[PDB]
RNA sequence: GGAC
Protein backbone atom coordinates (compact mmCIF):
# COMPACT_ATOMS: atom_id res chain seq x y z
CA UNK A 1 0.00 0.00 0.00
CA UNK A 2 2.62 2.10 0.67
CA UNK A 3 4.26 1.19 -2.88
CA UNK A 4 0.89 1.62 -4.31
CA UNK A 5 1.04 5.35 -3.30
CA UNK A 6 4.45 5.82 -4.47
CA UNK A 7 3.04 5.50 -8.03
CA UNK A 8 0.50 8.47 -7.37
CA UNK A 9 2.72 11.13 -6.01
CA UNK A 10 4.59 13.57 -8.57
CA UNK A 11 6.78 15.96 -6.83
CA UNK A 12 9.19 18.73 -7.85
CA UNK A 13 10.34 21.40 -6.88
CA UNK A 14 9.09 24.58 -9.08
CA UNK A 15 8.81 28.25 -7.21
CA UNK A 16 12.41 29.54 -6.71
CA UNK A 17 12.17 31.77 -3.05
CA UNK A 18 11.71 35.12 -4.46
CA UNK A 19 8.56 34.10 -6.14
CA UNK A 20 7.20 32.41 -3.26
CA UNK A 21 8.53 35.58 -1.36
CA UNK A 22 6.04 37.46 -3.77
CA UNK A 23 3.47 34.94 -3.52
CA UNK A 24 3.66 34.80 0.26
CA UNK A 25 3.32 38.16 0.51
CA UNK A 26 -0.44 37.93 -2.16
CA UNK A 27 -1.14 34.88 0.72
CA UNK A 28 -0.91 37.96 3.08
CA UNK A 29 -3.48 39.99 1.82
CA UNK A 30 -5.82 37.14 0.84
CA UNK A 31 -5.84 36.89 4.69
CA UNK A 32 -6.26 40.56 5.24
CA UNK A 33 -9.12 41.28 2.61
CA UNK A 34 -10.71 38.19 4.29
CA UNK A 35 -10.56 39.75 7.45
CA UNK A 36 -11.34 43.23 6.84
CA UNK A 37 -14.93 41.23 5.71
CA UNK A 38 -14.44 42.14 1.58
CA UNK A 39 -14.56 38.87 0.33
CA UNK A 40 -18.17 37.02 -0.35
CA UNK A 41 -18.67 34.78 2.79
CA UNK A 42 -18.63 31.41 1.47
CA UNK A 43 -15.03 32.31 0.12
CA UNK A 44 -13.48 32.44 4.02
CA UNK A 45 -13.33 28.96 6.24
CA UNK A 46 -12.44 29.56 9.66
CA UNK A 47 -11.28 27.15 11.95
CA UNK A 48 -9.29 27.28 15.11
CA UNK A 49 -5.83 26.71 13.61
CA UNK A 50 -6.41 26.50 9.70
CA UNK A 51 -8.59 28.62 7.23
CA UNK A 52 -9.41 27.79 3.67
CA UNK A 53 -9.71 30.57 0.96
CA UNK A 54 -12.22 29.43 -1.75
CA UNK A 55 -11.99 30.83 -5.41
CA UNK A 56 -13.54 29.90 -8.77
CA UNK A 57 -15.30 26.78 -6.62
CA UNK A 58 -15.40 25.90 -2.98
CA UNK A 59 -16.95 22.39 -1.26
CA UNK A 60 -18.87 21.76 1.72
CA UNK A 61 -16.93 19.89 4.38
CA UNK A 62 -17.31 17.87 7.69
CA UNK A 63 -19.28 19.60 10.25
CA UNK A 64 -20.69 21.71 7.63
CA UNK A 65 -22.27 18.72 6.67
CA UNK A 66 -26.03 17.81 8.11
CA UNK A 67 -26.08 14.55 6.43
CA UNK A 68 -22.38 13.18 7.09
CA UNK A 69 -21.65 10.24 4.68
CA UNK A 70 -19.77 9.35 1.46
CA UNK A 71 -20.79 11.77 -1.24
CA UNK A 72 -22.78 14.30 0.58
CA UNK A 73 -20.13 17.16 -0.27
CA UNK A 74 -21.56 19.91 -1.92
CA UNK A 75 -20.28 22.94 -4.50
CA UNK A 76 -21.51 25.69 -3.65
CA UNK A 77 -24.07 27.48 -5.98
CA UNK A 78 -22.59 29.04 -9.12
CA UNK A 79 -20.97 32.43 -8.59
CA UNK A 80 -21.27 32.35 -5.01
CA UNK A 81 -17.23 31.83 -4.25
CA UNK A 82 -15.15 34.45 -5.42
CA UNK A 83 -13.07 34.22 -8.46
CA UNK A 84 -9.87 33.07 -8.74
CA UNK A 85 -7.49 36.15 -8.05
CA UNK A 86 -5.56 37.37 -11.02
CA UNK A 87 -2.54 36.98 -8.90
CA UNK A 88 -3.04 33.06 -9.11
CA UNK A 89 -3.15 33.10 -12.50
CA UNK A 90 -0.35 34.94 -13.34
CA UNK A 91 1.98 33.89 -10.82
CA UNK A 92 0.79 30.26 -10.12
CA UNK A 93 -1.21 28.75 -12.29
CA UNK A 94 0.70 30.05 -15.49
CA UNK A 95 3.93 28.41 -14.24
CA UNK A 96 1.92 25.07 -13.67
CA UNK A 97 0.75 25.01 -17.71
CA UNK A 98 4.27 26.41 -18.73
CA UNK A 99 5.62 23.00 -17.14
CA UNK A 100 3.41 20.77 -18.39
CA UNK A 101 2.38 19.95 -15.05
CA UNK A 102 -1.67 20.43 -15.84
CA UNK A 103 -3.07 21.40 -19.31
CA UNK A 104 -4.30 25.05 -19.98
CA UNK A 105 -8.16 25.61 -18.66
CA UNK A 106 -7.66 22.46 -15.96
CA UNK A 107 -7.90 24.69 -13.05
CA UNK A 108 -11.20 26.01 -12.22
CA UNK A 109 -10.84 25.63 -8.61
CA UNK A 110 -7.94 26.93 -6.48
CA UNK A 111 -7.71 26.78 -3.00
CA UNK A 112 -5.47 28.26 -0.63
CA UNK A 113 -5.46 26.03 3.21
CA UNK A 114 -3.28 28.51 5.64
CA UNK A 115 -2.36 26.74 8.80
CA UNK A 116 -0.80 27.82 12.01
CA UNK A 117 1.53 25.94 14.17
CA UNK A 118 -0.09 23.07 15.62
CA UNK A 119 -3.14 23.26 12.83
CA UNK A 120 -3.74 20.00 10.90
CA UNK A 121 -6.44 18.46 8.61
CA UNK A 122 -8.00 14.91 9.36
CA UNK A 123 -7.54 12.18 6.81
CA UNK A 124 -9.78 12.64 3.73
CA UNK A 125 -10.23 11.68 0.44
CA UNK A 126 -10.63 14.79 -1.94
CA UNK A 127 -14.29 14.04 -2.70
CA UNK A 128 -14.12 12.00 -6.30
CA UNK A 129 -17.73 12.61 -6.40
CA UNK A 130 -16.51 16.70 -6.38
CA UNK A 131 -12.78 16.28 -8.31
CA UNK A 132 -10.95 15.46 -11.00
CA UNK A 133 -7.64 14.08 -10.98
CA UNK A 134 -4.68 14.97 -10.63
CA UNK A 135 -5.12 17.33 -7.84
CA UNK A 136 -2.38 19.96 -7.58
CA UNK A 137 -0.79 21.43 -4.18
CA UNK A 138 2.21 24.21 -4.05
CA UNK A 139 3.43 24.93 -0.52
CA UNK A 140 4.65 28.15 1.05
CA UNK A 141 6.04 29.83 4.25
CA UNK A 142 7.60 26.58 5.79
CA UNK A 143 8.39 23.22 5.26
CA UNK A 144 5.64 20.08 6.70
CA UNK A 145 5.00 16.75 5.42
CA UNK A 146 1.59 15.12 3.77
CA UNK A 147 0.88 11.88 5.68
CA UNK A 148 -1.42 9.07 3.97
CA UNK A 149 -3.56 6.52 5.76
CA UNK A 150 -3.23 7.65 8.79
CA UNK A 151 -6.82 6.76 11.74
CA UNK A 152 -7.50 10.20 13.75
CA UNK A 153 -8.39 10.09 17.22
CA UNK A 154 -9.48 12.92 19.47
CA UNK A 155 -10.16 14.14 22.94
CA UNK A 156 -7.13 14.77 23.00
CA UNK A 157 -6.05 14.40 19.02
CA UNK A 158 -3.68 11.22 18.35
CA UNK A 159 -2.90 10.45 14.62
CA UNK A 160 -1.67 6.74 13.55
CA UNK A 161 1.56 5.96 12.21
CA UNK A 162 1.53 7.04 8.12
CA UNK A 163 1.58 4.45 5.22
CA UNK A 164 3.41 6.90 4.26
CA UNK A 165 4.82 10.44 5.18
CA UNK A 166 5.74 12.68 2.17
CA UNK A 167 7.72 15.74 3.13
CA UNK A 168 6.64 18.88 1.26
CA UNK A 169 8.84 21.53 0.83
CA UNK A 170 8.06 25.79 0.16
CA UNK A 171 8.76 26.40 -3.79
CA UNK A 172 7.26 22.65 -4.51
CA UNK A 173 4.67 20.83 -5.74
CA UNK A 174 3.09 17.94 -5.14
CA UNK A 175 0.52 16.15 -8.05
CA UNK A 176 -2.10 13.11 -6.68
CA UNK A 177 -3.49 11.13 -8.78
CA UNK A 178 -4.53 7.25 -8.99
CA UNK A 179 -4.30 5.23 -5.85
CA UNK A 180 -2.69 8.34 -3.66
CA UNK A 181 -5.26 9.80 -4.93
CA UNK A 182 -8.36 7.77 -4.93
CA UNK A 183 -8.02 4.80 -3.02
CA UNK A 184 -6.31 6.10 0.60
CA UNK A 185 -7.02 9.36 2.41
CA UNK A 186 -4.05 12.46 3.03
CA UNK A 187 -3.77 14.32 5.73
CA UNK A 188 -1.49 16.58 8.10
CA UNK A 189 -0.94 15.96 11.69
CA UNK A 190 -0.28 18.90 14.18
CA UNK A 191 3.06 17.40 14.91
CA UNK A 192 4.26 18.29 11.27
CA UNK A 193 3.46 22.19 11.66
CA UNK A 194 5.86 23.85 13.33
CA UNK A 195 5.33 26.89 11.55
CA UNK A 196 2.76 28.91 9.59
CA UNK A 197 2.35 26.82 6.35
CA UNK A 198 -0.03 27.63 3.55
CA UNK A 199 -0.92 25.61 0.45
CA UNK A 200 -2.37 26.73 -2.86
CA UNK A 201 -4.44 23.55 -3.91
CA UNK A 202 -5.44 23.65 -7.98
CA UNK A 203 -7.97 21.37 -9.01
CA UNK A 204 -10.67 20.64 -12.19
CA UNK A 205 -14.54 20.09 -10.30
CA UNK A 206 -16.24 17.48 -12.35
CA UNK A 207 -18.99 18.13 -15.04
CA UNK A 208 -21.50 16.13 -12.71
CA UNK A 209 -19.98 17.66 -9.15
CA UNK A 210 -23.27 18.59 -7.35
CA UNK A 211 -23.73 21.92 -6.18
CA UNK A 212 -25.82 23.51 -2.91
C1' G B 1 -7.26 23.37 18.34
C1' G B 2 -11.47 17.54 14.45
C1' A B 3 -13.20 16.19 6.55
C1' C B 4 -13.36 9.65 6.37
MN1 LIG C 1 -7.21 17.11 0.52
Amino acid sequence: EARKVKSGIRQMRLFSQDECAKIEARIDEVVSRAEKGLYNEHTVDRAPLRNKYFFGEGYTYGAQLQKRGPGQERLYPPGDVDEIPEWVHQLVIQKLVEHRVIPEGFVNSAVINDYQPGGCIVSHVDPIHIFERPIVSVSFFSDSALCFGCKFQFKPIRVSEPVLSLPVRRGSVTVLSGYAADEITHCIRPQDIKERRAVIILRKTRLDAPRL
